[PDB]
């Protein structure tokens, strides 16, 4: 996250980190057995770590809970990212209290100017590097289709939206990948992709999550 706050440890009950031996990607807890996460995160040999926020201190409230299957969705398309959404089913059930919580799916797909929460361990710096250890979180607007469409001529799918600032400075960044984008108490977005970080006329593009609320649903009732 580039132009945020710290949130502060475990305010954002939801937020999960994919772990293959280090830190590589966001992810969503929707229930005690089941994570929602970008597909080009997809990679074998995953643990899903919970309750975290400091990533490298044991700190007192996290759960270390290996995958048993993941599942990207059908039509993933990896040049493109449409689609960029995956499924991940725990090998036993998260223990869920104040601190581990899972986040409720949409029933109505959000409007533009909604204000949301976007949050993980991706990198600070728009130029360079710098990468934090306790969770990061960031503010933003949904921008309207026309907007997002004219900053990615050709690029924009229906199940893509644009969040963020068109003067730059705050958006989501390498490592963010995967995380939540919250509004109005519900799962609306995944972090996706962009051009760059931070930069002008070039906000983040997000999953459209209400867009795959029914596949969501009858795969998990099947696994
Ligand atoms: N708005 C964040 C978009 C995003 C997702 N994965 C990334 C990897 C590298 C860089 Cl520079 C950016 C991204
Ligand atoms: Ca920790």
């Amino acid at each position: 996250i580039v132009g945020g706050y710290t949130c502060g440890a475990n305010t954002v009950p939801y937020q999960v980190s994919l772990n293959s031996g280090y830190h590589f990607c966001g992810g969503s807890l929707i229930n005690s057995q089941w994570v929602v996460s970008a597909a080009h995160c997809y990679k074998s040999g995953i643990q899903v770590r919970l309750g975290e926020d400091n990533i490298n201190v044991v700190e007192g409230n996290e759960q270390f809970i290996s995958a048993s299957k993941s599942i990207v969705h059908p039509s993933y398309n990896s040049n493109t990212l449409n689609n960029d959404i995956m499924l991940i089913k725990l090998k036993s059930a998260a223990s869920l209290n104040s601190r581990v919580a899972s986040i409720s799916l949409p029933t109505s797909c959000a409007s533009a100017g909604t204000q949301c929460l976007i949050s993980g361990w991706g990198n600070t710096k728009s130029s360079g590097t710098s990468y934090p250890d306790v969770l990061k979180c960031l503010k933003a607007p949904i921008l309207s289709d026309s907007s997002c469409k004219s900053a990615y001529p050709g690029q924009i799918t229906s199940n893509m939206f644009c969040a963020g600032y068109l003067e730059g400075g705050k958006d989501s960044c390498q490592g963010d990948s995967g995380g939540p984008v919250v509004c109005s108490g519900k799962l609306q977005g995944i972090v996706s992709w962009g051009s760059g970080c931070a930069q002008k006329n070039k906000p983040g593009v997000y999953t459209k999550v209400c867009n795959y609320v029914s596949w969501i649903k009858q795969t998990i009732a099947s696994n």
